[PDB]
């Protein structure tokens, strides 16, 4: 599959320690258009710090799979 | 056994959830889930995950009878 | 985590019966007895809280209490007596 | 479309804190204020806005609202 591009905003953010076992770093990125769809994925410590609540921006996913989030920073 | 109820529907959404881990795309479950409202006395709200072909034909405000059986949904034939 | 008393009034009551995603048994689904409180003082704010069937059952709309909170969750509601 | 104006009065405001369904218990705080297109047209506008921006709206305050698609962006009220 192919890295598509997806209009969102940042609606959730939480760690889940499901059961020692495993760690979580999800997030809910809603999407932005008019298609009523959440995605809630699955991705890394390091995206997890930097997202933050509300945040609009653009998603890059690669089917199902988390790739990149690019927030519209406050600028020009 | 299937009980029936008169409600209308409120929302709407599909959600795309990534489950456990393990190539590009870690096992995900794709939900279809609207919330339907009693019309009745009581105040109750049934949010069901239901499948992708009734989903599409089921859009807010429509009115009608839903078929649950148990917990799980079954129907919904709006009365229009 | 303390207790604190919230002068309010009973606005709203609904049961949430909704299907539950995927967990990390089969497919459980949950229950939800909300209740809005409005402080009746003037802080212009309102309680969206979950509570227990018992509870809930004994709580309606336009009732006056104190409404007692652990943090953020319900304690429990008693009704201004008559 | 890009920010769109339109002139109003503020009806009411408003403070929602709701335990969410579903570590710890879970509180999303709402500020939401209500207002009224005074210009012309229909009914009243909720909407939940910024912690910031709420704390210095105050109901009879009369000003411009800057939305977005249906979504609060800023509020500038007219000098006191």
């Amino acid at each position: 599959a192919p890295v598509k591009l997806y209009m969102v905003e940042v609606i959730d953010k939480k760690e889940i320690a499901a059961n020692e076992i495993t760690h979580y770093y999800q997030v809910t990125f809603r999407l932005t258009t008019d298609d009523r769809k959440d995605l809630v994925l699955n991705i890394d410590k390091s995206s997890y710090q930097n997202i933050e609540p509300e945040m609009k921006g653009r998603l890059f996913m690669q089917g199902s799979r988390f790739v990149q989030f690019e927030t519209d920073v406050p600028i020009d």
